[PDB]
DNA sequence: CCGACCGCGCATCAGC
DNA sequence: GCTGATGCGC
DNA sequence: GTCGG
């Protein structure tokens, strides 16, 4: 919490420029500066000390000065006061409620939790089950969860069929001692570029069955979106409800897929930097070469994550190790 | 100065 | 009925 | 809002 007090500051006009300003490009330049910040190992004095990192320019260090002489930023204190901006704001945190839904709403005096649940005619579906599990998708995974979720989804699509390969990808893998949600990665040999149906469905329906998904958000022949529940104990309180994604990719690309969903954002970009000095190109599909000019040639044979990493001359970085 | 800032799968809607 | 645009999440 | 061409 060395720069506790600015990096809240700037997450707080993050989440303004996003929701209400519907500003998508500001919300990040603002959560990168706050990032950086984060990280930097001394109490800031200055904004222009801060103005020094990379993400952090003119405005920001501006709002740094302000907030250090004054312990407060008077463009925050209006935005908090303002009713519509801080009901705007509250109501995208409605997992399908995003910027334009949530003016709308407020618009017609539909501002809070209450207001949704007396009005779930005019939710769409996704809408209404992230008002239903408001509270539980705001509470983060501890490992040891997650862990208990990893064995039920690997166990029960191996019993859909043997050579399925499921792999629990981002936060998670990368070893973090809690997660936001759970991001399965899925495959079957039998599913190429160049190619049996209802992959994701049998999946998707075996963990069902075992009543582990209890809710869908979206689904389709490639991607499934829902929530999940570990089993309680017949004594014990149930467990909170849980935002799943699965996610079907062809097993050509799936270690590619692999890669990219377990991150980090900072890993994957400094990844991708280090492939092009070599004379290649990643993206979440393909390792591809580098003509002359340029020009990608075709995709390279992958069937590990480790095959990624000799392409471009890089020992392997373990999960845990990706940080950055 | 000024364009880019990831962009795609799914759900939903406007227009044909 | 269809297609393309958009909101949303990530 | 920041960055870089
Ligand atoms: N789960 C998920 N992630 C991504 C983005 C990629 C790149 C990112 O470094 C990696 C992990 O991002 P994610 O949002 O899952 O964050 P994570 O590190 O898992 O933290 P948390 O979810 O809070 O536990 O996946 C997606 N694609 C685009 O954003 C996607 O559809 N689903
Ligand atoms: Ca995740
Ligand atoms: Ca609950
Ligand atoms: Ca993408
Ligand atoms: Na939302
Ligand atoms: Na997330």
């Amino acid at each position: 919490t060395l720069n506790g007090g600015i990096t809240d500051m700037l997450t707080e006009l993050a989440n303004f420029e996003k929701n209400v300003s519907q500003a998508i490009h500001k919300y990040n330049a603002y959560r990168k500066a706050a990032s950086v910040i984060a990280k930097y190992p001394h109490k800031i004095k200055s904004g222009a000390e801060a103005k020094k990192l990379p993400g952090v320019g003119t405005k920001i260090a501006e709002k740094i000065d302000e907030f250090l002489a004054t312990g407060k930023l008077r463009k925050l204190e209006k935005i908090r006061q303002d009713d519509t901006s801080s009901s705007i704001n509250f109501l995208t945190r409605v997992s399908g409620i995003g910027p334009s839904a949530a003016r709308k709403f407020v618009d017609e005096g539909i501002k809070t939790l209450e207001d949704l649940r007396k009005n779930e005619d005019k939710l769409n579906h996704h809408q209404r089950i992230g008002l239903k599990y408001f509270g539980d998708f705001e509470k983060r995974i501890p490992r040891e969860e997650m862990l208990q979720m990893q064995d039920i989804v690997l166990n029960e699509v191996k019993k859909v069929d043997s050579e399925y390969i499921a792999t629990v990808c981002g936060s998670f893998r990368r070893g973090a001692e809690s997660s936001g949600d759970m991001d399965v990665l899925l495959t079957h040999p039998s599913f190429t570029s160049e190619s049996q149906p209802k992959l994701l469905h049998q999946v998707v329906e075996q963990l069902q069955k075992v009543h582990f998904i209890t809710d869908t958000l979206s689904k389709g022949e490639t991607k499934f979106m829902g929530v999940c529940q570990l089993p309680s104990k017949n004594d014990e309180k149930e467990y909170p409800h849980r935002r799943i994604d699965i996610r079907l990719i062809p097993k050509d690309q799936y270690y590619c897929g692999v890669l990219y969903f377990t991150g980090s954002d900072i890993f994957n970009k400094n990844m991708r930097a280090h492939a092009l000095e070599k004379g290649f190109t990643i993206n979440e599909y393909t390792i591809r070469p580098l003509g002359v000019t340029g020009v990608a040639g075709e995709p390279l044979p992958v069937d590990s994550e480790k095959d990624i990493f000799d392409y471009i001359q890089w020992k392997y970085r373990e999960p845990k190790d990706r940080s950055e």
